[PDB]
Order: structure tokens, then sequence, then C-alpha cells
């Protein structure tokens, strides 16, 4: 009955059906994306209606459209001709990653500069690169995919070991036009294998691990009802899956006493992306926004008992459309088990001789996905004390290159002659709020330093203040390490029995932002990057911080354009947007295939209880 | 064999042999702290000789009096009379705790005080905190403790829920004179019971949570052998336990093909203080060391299986001394054993068709500690990828306060009238590097953001700088979480494949430092605190960054008087000192019992290797 339900294979064969049925996909036809729309706000008058929203592009070169559907009146509720030029292209298709080396592989300047190089052109694989925007007047309005060489030398052989430096071409994926080939000129390609299941390369395996058991007698403390409701030691949430953004958790709530109390109504990874700050010509034009470019859902691995999620899980396998509108069943491709984690509570008292310890634990919600060179663990963490937190384990291969005779400031050293540029993976959580209700507001907290003086003779006080955070145009906020800066979401309507109102507190990272010179494209097209703390006031058709169509959008869209509403985020149904990400300078360690390395934020209960929420936890 | 073994009981009973036949241990002396010393530089000479240091304490009123003895030889190596007025008082004994509050039961200015809040002395716990130094002339050479009062209304009833605000005194413990008794009025003592197992407060025990467990069928894949000695998917590194640190790594070193290659000499947490921010009479002195005044080590837990420490374990159990030089084992009080980590390391490739997953883990090493209201657990981690990392977890009771009428700006409510003074909780992790041996040095590590114009024409650029720190007066060193800023402990003369010297960068977390006032009594005492990061030339007698005697110490000592000889710290052997630390406004979810918080570092290879040193690791 829940409106939050996964989307189901009949209900994407009826998606297909509607459109077919309306003359919208016909065979020059291919979904770009497709997903089930939320429930509205105001939603209690009892009213189910399933809409979809679907990106449909044309192979042919017709005009893309973008199409909403209701699955449960059978009609198309609007269809709009898109101007790409205007409000850019549609997300890149997987069945276009082989088009730009299917292009170049018949083409005089490529097959040119590949001779020059002495490679076999049956061995030259081309990674499909998003184009961006930049001075190539030809491309504005035009499907465009950049495209890097690296050299495969057998089947099962690692391109990303032999890059092909000074060439790089652009191609019209539509017109199956290469618009233009550069060669700067010939670099060494690296020699060395990156082979990392050659017993060459790896050596003899260790024998010295000895097995972990994880398992639960009893079966899991969560329970999973209606396909995707999970509740969990007074947590009840849904969890949802998009194309786009990947696992979503929806109507994030804890059970305090007799109450059903909201958290977050939606939490989502709205936008990630990966700028690259190599000015090398090859490189420099080089940012791939994995969410809104090339969709990390439908990348999603199938995960794998015992390597991928160990102990007792439970598995979703959630459906999605491919080009065609046919269900795709991504098979385990969403993870669900409680992990213990370590000590919760602990204290033994020397006046009342009580000795007492209490464990902690976590309900955890993850999926993986594959871009390309690159793979990302997505982890979302429910703690017992009522902790909400959220982890990207980021490992795969480093996007590669040749290394300069000479060095380079922008690029580091991997192997003999093989470089990897600098860059930045960077994330935008969307967190719709809803402490205790939908009526929050935001506030700034800094750590106040006190002089020494009259009120304070010694010198040891300290304080904070807050500064709540009022309309959208004053809401764009940046980290202060230094002065421990964190944003308190409240309920003003809703107090604590010491009448303060209710709160959680986010914690940054406070890793750096975005890096990129502001004149840069990039600095426009992920200004959400820039900055790290975004509150916006709610509205349905804000759903991502680089707007819908991120693909070679000219730049503005998104946050910079939503917050100039200037809209009241006193008291009112606000989303924060909070911007994170690793900043990285590859090492040797990383190669050949790189090691997880970590990101996230947390939020924890700031007054939001009354006490704490796990004095009721058993002893074990 | 080996100069790093755990002290025996047999080795403490020499010791207080050799002390009693000095003449040194008479009726009225008392141990306040006894450890090892560790094996000296330049020792590849081959010959054993087991010392120890002690403090010796006169419960009589004479002076106390540092020695050092060899517990291989019989003798006395060193016997020196303290003057503490010039460099400090003893530790406080642990049965100094009961002292304060005794002293107070028969003092007619304390019972008035007790009389006019109708508080029957019988029930009246004082807790035995330090006195640091400030105004009293009269504290100057004199073992003083301030005592605060918390009503105690039964046996097994937490003290901590009941303050009495407005009233502290100061004892000298060994005179037995309370030396003044304050009371600047009358605050209600807070009501509410703080009985955190009482079923009226915590209600219905939970009947959710369903069993989670943890088995090794073939044992664990670290062995331990002579004692101490941990060895561990190519670690090794023998665990070291000290009364007043705690536990202790030496020798921390990486397997790599045939060679034992050196990491950390020794690790270890070599101070730690908690400041107060509250500027009233009654808490604005107090700033307690729980390492250098109180030594966390003798107050170590005994960890008991499936609750504190779950899975295969193994333990240490350290023996101490206590005050009459007997040795007392704290059994089952150091945790060792392995967790399995996630992920580790995942690709699936598009163009090879290989999909890759391996998993990761990591050996911990762990104890818990206990001061008063407040414990501690402290844990060290060796990852499977060459990740070093330490987690220091905070929970027990927070110290509380009367919540004055008309609120405030420096303590925080908890409860109906219950207050909880505003402070920070910093620790110093002490790391001797030893980066492929002793010839280390440090560069500070800055992101280097790049502006658009020629060479960088579409402002895509950044960069990275280093700056080599070569002396000690240039090596006080403060966070930029804002341009990414890390320190890379390097060996100059040991390059990788890629001549590059090997490394292990420093990643901090970037949370604030002290806080009061630089004029601030505990801004010169705890000078540590007040930067992020210290490297130092090794010396011997150069071990904590507080000075060897913290109690009463006027200040300047330790880490500040070091770093004023400016050695010479570019390739030479050095010790890194980070500062690190919660600042802590409490929140009424930590009441009554607070859930567990954390705060850490870790260090990570940087081209410490020629390439991901776990290539190696098996598929499971
Ligand atoms: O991450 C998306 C960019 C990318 C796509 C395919 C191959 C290499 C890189
Ligand atoms: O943490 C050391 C200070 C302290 C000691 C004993 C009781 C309360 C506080
Ligand atoms: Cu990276
Ligand atoms: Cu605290
Ligand atoms: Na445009
Ligand atoms: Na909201
Ligand atoms: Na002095
Ligand atoms: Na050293």
């Amino acid at each position: 009955a829940s409106p939050f339900r996964l989307a189901s294979a009949g209900e994407i064969s009826e998606v297909q059906g509607i459109l077919r049925t309306a003359g919208l996909l016909g065979p020059e036809k291919r979904i770009a994306y497709l997903g089930v729309l939320d429930p509205a706000r105001g939603a209690g008058s009892e009213a189910e209606d399933r809409r979809f929203r679907v990106f449909i592009h044309d192979v042919s070169g017709a005009r893309p459209q973008e199409v909403t559907v209701s699955v449960t009146n059978g009609t198309v509720i609007s269809a709009v001709e898109l101007d790409t030029a205007a409000t850019g292209e549609l997300p890149v298709l997987e069945e276009e990653f082989e088009v730009v080396e299917q292009l170049l592989a018949t083409d005089e300047r490529w097959l040119k500069a590949l001779a020059a190089r002495n490679l076999d052109v049956s061995k030259v694989r081309v990674a499909p690169l998003s184009a961006g925007v930049f001075e190539y007047a030809e491309e504005r309005g035009r499907r465009i995919l950049r495209g890097l060489a690296f050299v495969q030398d057998f089947p099962e052989d690692s391109a990303w070991a032999h890059p092909v430096d000074g060439l790089v071409a652009y191609v019209d994926v539509v017109s199956k036009e290469v618009t233009r080939v550069i060669d700067t000129g010939v670099f060494p390609v690296p020699a060395e294998h990156g082979n990392y299941t050659d017993p060459e390369l790896t050596g003899p395996l260790r024998t010295t691990q000895k097995p972990i058991s994880i398992t639960q007698p009893e079966g899991p403390s969560f329970t999973v009802t209606g396909g995707n409701h999970i509740e969990w030691e007074k947590w009840s949430l849904d969890v949802g899956f998009d194309v786009r953004e990947g696992v979503v958790l929806h109507n994030i709530a804890f059970r305090d006493g007799d109450r059903l109390r909201p958290i977050i109504n939606r939490a989502s990874i709205a936008e990630m992306v990966v700028p690259y700050g190599d000015p090398s010509p090859i490189r420099s034009w080089q940012n791939y926004f994995d969410t809104g470019e090339y969709l990390v859902g439908q990348y999603a691995n199938s995960l794998e008992l015992g390597c991928d999620c160990l102990g007792d899980i439970t598995y979703l396998s959630p459906v999605i459309s491919d080009a065609f509108g046919n269900p795709r069943e991504i098979r385990n491709g969403i993870c669900m088990h409680e992990e213990d984690w370590g000590i919760l509570a602990k204290h033994s008292d020397l006046w009342s001789g009580i000795n007492y310890t209490r464990r902690n634990r976590r309900m955890v919600i993850s999926f993986f996905t594959t871009i390309g060179n690159y793979d990302y663990g997505f982890y979302w963490y429910l703690y017992l004390d009522g902790t909400i937190e959220f982890e990207a384990k980021a490992t795969g291969v480093v996007f590669t290159s040749a290394f300069p005779e000479g060095g380079s400031d922008n690029i580091s050293q991997l192997a003999p002659g093989l470089g990897a540029p600098f860059h930045q993976h960077i994330f935008s959580a969307r967190l719709d709020m809803a402490i205790d209700g939908f009526t929050n507001r935001v506030e700034e907290e800094d750590v106040v330093r006190q002089t020494m003086g009259p009120g304070n003779e010694r010198g040891n006080a300290f304080s904070r203040k807050r500064t709540v955070l009022t309309r959208e145009s004053e809401a764009v906020r940046e980290a202060d390490a230094r002065t421990g800066r964190t944003w308190i979401i409240s309920n003003p309507e809703s107090k604590n029995r010491l009448n303060e109102p209710v709160g959680y507190k986010l914690h940054a990272h406070n890793q750096p932002t975005l890096l990129a010179d502001p004149g840069s494209s990039i600095a426009r097209r992920a200004a959400f990057a820039t900055k790290d703390l975004w509150v916006t006031r709610y509205a349905d058709d804000e759903r991502y911080p680089t707007g819908d169509f991120v693909n070679q959008h000219s730049g503005g869209a998104g946050l910079p354009s939503y917050i100039a509403q200037d809209r009241d985020i006193d008291g009112q149904d606000i989303v924060v947007w909070h911007t994170f990400g690793l900043t990285h300078f590859p090492r040797v360690e990383d190669w050949p295939i790189m090691p997880v390395d970590t990101v996230g934020f947390k939020l924890r209960p700031e007054g939001f209880f009354d006490r704490s929420p796990v004095l009721d936890v058993p002893a074990n």
C-alpha cells in the first residue's frame, strides 16, 4: 500500500507501454533516465498516483523529450520537447560507451596519431568522457563525448596501465562525426602492466589470513515489510532506489516511547563530481559528474555473499529500465544488515560500586557502483544512540596519464613513465529535513573564545554562539574547523522537557571544497561544490544541486539559481545540501588498484530526546 | 630475551627489595609512579639492563624522591630528592581519593556549608580534584587537592546527579589541613536521580536485539610470542604497558618482501587534559590531566568477554606496582584481536571483464580506563594496507554542576536544575618516528590553489607544496583544514623505486585546540594543547609534553622548554607530538550516562611502498 514502495517490473513495463502508445518510443528512441517520482506534499488526502519521470533520447538527431506519466491512470501527464543548448544534454547512455572508440577507429586523424605511436587500433580502448562546456562553438546543442586512449595488450589486460598522452578527440555521438583530433605530441606509453590478478605482480598469495565468521543464529533484529520498509531498534524508514542517485532513504524516523518522530524526510547523494587539476589541454576539460551525467544507480553491482557483504544479509534487488523501456533487475544490488559497533556506553563508578557496559550496533544500508575506472561504495548508517551517518568508500583504478619527463606540479608518478593527474571527488548530500515535522530552521554554531578579564579573571571560559539562517541568500555557508563550526537543524515549535527546541547537529569532516579558480567552467557548473553547506526552501522541482540536465550545461544551474529566490527558511520546510569530498594526490600505493579511502558526514541528536535514548538497551 | 618484554611480578618485587634495602621505602613511603624504562639508543651492543623509574611519596611531610634502579644488577642507579615547588608535585595516589572527603567531614566551615543545605555529611561524596596553580601563595610546595561535593542518597546511587554548587574546598593532604572553604551561595541540589540501571528510569529493557556472533574457527591470524610480541599480516610490534601512559606500542614495523621495515619506534598517548570553561570560581581552576596527574594505566579495567571485547580475543594481563611496591596484575587489561573491516579494494572493469573484490581487516590493541566520573577506551589499529590509526572513545558520566536560574553561556542543562560545564578532552600522541630507520624529516603539505591565466587558461589546475621543518623553533605547527594541511614524515636517505623518499602522511581530524586565553594558567601548563603538531629531536629524558611532574607545576614545562634547544630535525632522530581533542558542549542525550563519542588520527603510507602492499591478499 505504501507510496514509497520500490518501482516494480510491471510498473516499468507500464511506462514503456504508455510511452509507446503515445508515439514517444519509436525505434530511434532511447530512455536515458527513468525513475519514479516521490509522493507530493500535503498528501494526507489518500489518493495514490504513481508517476514516473522519463528522459527520452533520439538517435536520429531529433530533439529529446522530458515526459511524466501516471502508471496508475495510464496517462501521459506532460511531454516537453527539450532544447539542449538551453537546458542541457541528456545523461550519457551505456550503449554510447563503445561509440567513441568505434567512431575514431575509422578516422584518418586518429589513425595517424595512433600510427605515429605504433599502436594497433584493435588494441586501443577509448574512454567515453563527458565533454563539459568550453570554447568550442560547434558543440552547443551537440551531443559530444571526448575520448582519451588506453592500450590493452590482450583481452584481460588492464588498459589503465597504458595511457596514450598528448592525444584527445571529440565526437558528436549522434551525427557520428569526429569534430576534432588534438595531438600535442607523442609521450611514451607506460609499458608495465597493471594486472593485479597476475601472479607475477601479486607474488605468492598470503596463506596467513584465518577466517572471520559473522553470523546471527536468531536472524536479524530488523524487519523488512512491504518490500522496502525497515524497522530496527526504534528506527523506521523506507529504502528507495533511483537510477541516478542510487540508494535513497525516505521517512527516517525514531520511535520515542509512544511517538513516531520524524527526523529526515529524504536523504540522498544528489550529485558527485570528479574535477581534474592538470592544466594539460589533454585533460584540462575533464570533470565527470558520475551521478548527474552517468547515473550511478544504473551501474550498481550485484553484491555477493562472503565477499561484498559479510554476516546475516538481507538484499533488495531494485528494478530499473534499460534503454528501451524493458525492466531490468539489479540482483542483490542493495545490502541491508546490522553490525556490532563496539562499546556504546561504559562506566565503573567509584562510589556506587556499579560497573556498567553496553554494546553499540548500527544498521547499514549500502550499494556499490562502477563507472569506468572508478568504483564506489555508498553506505548509510543508523546507530542505536540516534546518530545518522553516511560514508563513501572510493576504490577502483586511478585515472592515468604519462608522467612528464622533468616531473609535474599537477600529476603524481605511480610507476615508470606512469602518471596520475591530481583531482577531487566531491559529493552533495541532499537532506530534506523533518526534525519532528517540517517546521525546521538551521543555526550555524561556532565555538567562541573569551578574553581574560572581568567575569573571566582566570582566562578559562569559552562559549558558543548560534546564528539562525533566516533566508536563502544568507544560507550559503563555509566550514570553519578551527572554530569547531557545526550546523544545527531544529524545530522551533517542538521543545524537549527542558523547554529547548529539539535538534540534530551536522558534523562535517571539513575537507577542502572545490579547488578550481572561481572563473572556471567547472566552478560555474559545479557551484555547489564551492561551499560546504546550502539551505533551501523545499520545492518539488529542486532535486539536484546541478539541475536536471548536467551534461554539457553551460553553468549556473541548480543551487545558485534556486537560492536567488531568497525564500524564508526560518521555521519552514527546508532542505540542507552538504558538500563533502576527497582531494586526491595519488600515491604509489594507489597503484595498480586502489585501497579504499573514505569520506562522509554525520548528524547526532542535539536535545532531540529528553535523556539518553539507549538506557533501555539490555546487558548482553 | 626481548628488552621490550612486559614488566613481571618478579621484577616489581625486585624494585621493592632494592628500594627497601637502600632505605628508601620505609613505612611513611608510597610509590606514586613505577615503570620500566625503554632500552637506550645505540644499544646494538648486547648488554641487557632492565631499569625501573620510581616516584616515591612521603606521607609524613618529607620531600619525595625520584629513583632509578637496575633489576638486573640489583642496584640504585640514582636517587634524587625532589623540590616540588620547583619541579612539581608527584601524581595523585589512589589512596588519596577518599582523603578529601574525610578531612572535610570534621571541618567546621565545611559542615556549616553542608548544614545550610540540609545535607547529611554521611551522604556527601567529595571528588578529589587536582589543584593546578593559581593565586594561593600557601599552596606552593604543598600537596593540595581541591574538593567538589556530590550527594549520594544511598550506597548504589549515582552521586553525579546531585552536585552541590556554590561550594569548594582546598586541602593539604599531607598536613591534613583544610586550607580554604569557599561558599559563594546556596544552589538547589538537583533532585532527579541519574541511576541508569533503575527500571524506573530505563523503562522495560529492549527484547528486540538479536545476537551477533563473531568467531574464528581456525583461531586468530596474529601470533603472540615472548609475552607481548605481535606478528600479523606483515606487521611486527611489541605491546608495552606503563602505569602512566597505558598501552604503548614499540617497534612498529612492516615486513616488505624480505625486509623488516621500521615505521614507528614508539607510539603512546603521552598526556591528556580536560580543561573546563566555566568562569565560576567553584570550577574555574579545574583542568585535570588524567595521564600526567592521575596515571590512566593504574585504573585500566579488567575487560570481560562478550561485553568489552567480542570475537576471538587474546588478552595481556599487565603487572603494576601498588603504593607499597607489591606487584598487582590487571587481569585481562589489554585486548588484542583482528576485526573484519569491510571492503579493501574493488573494481569491475568494462574492458578486461575482470571483477575483483578483496576484504579489509585491522589488528586492534586496546584498553579501557576509569578516572572518577570519566571512562575512556584507547584503541590502536593496524590495517592491511599499511595504515596506522588511533581512536579514543569517551564515555562515563559527565561532570555536573547546578544549572543557573536564568541560564549560562558556559554550562548546558541536562535535567531540571542540573548543569554540565563546557570543557575539552585534549590528547597528545607522542610518535617516536622511525620511517625506514631513524633518519627522518617532517614536511608540512598544503593544497595550493592556482589562478586562471597563462599556463592555466581554463582555471582548473591545483597543486600542493611541501615545507620541510628543519629546526625545532619552526616545528610548532597549526592545522589548516581549509587547505587540506597534512604532515609527511619521510626518510631522505631511503628512496622507493621511483627514486622518491619513502614516507607516511599524518591525517589530523582538525578539531579545535585549547580554547583558554593564552594568559591562563592552563595555557602555560598545557602549552602542547595550543598547537596541533610539534616536532622535536629525540632525547631520553623528553617523555611527556607536560614534563615529568605535572601536578601543581607552575608552567612552561615540557614541549615549550624542549623546543627552545632549537635542534636540527632535518634528517635526524625525531619525535612527532600530535594534539587532538574533543570540544564538549554537553547535550541532554549525554545524561545520565554518556554514549561513546570519538576522536583520533591516522597515518597512511606515502610512497613508502613501490606499489599497493595488498596485492597478495587472497580472494576469500
Ligand atoms: O566516471 C565516468 C568517466 C568515465 C567513463 C568511462 C570510462 C572512464 C571514465
Ligand atoms: O578525572 C580525574 C578527576 C576526578 C577524579 C576523581 C573523581 C572525579 C574527577
Ligand atoms: Cu581519486
Ligand atoms: Cu566531555
Ligand atoms: Na545554456
Ligand atoms: Na524539509
Ligand atoms: Na616552579
Ligand atoms: Na625518532
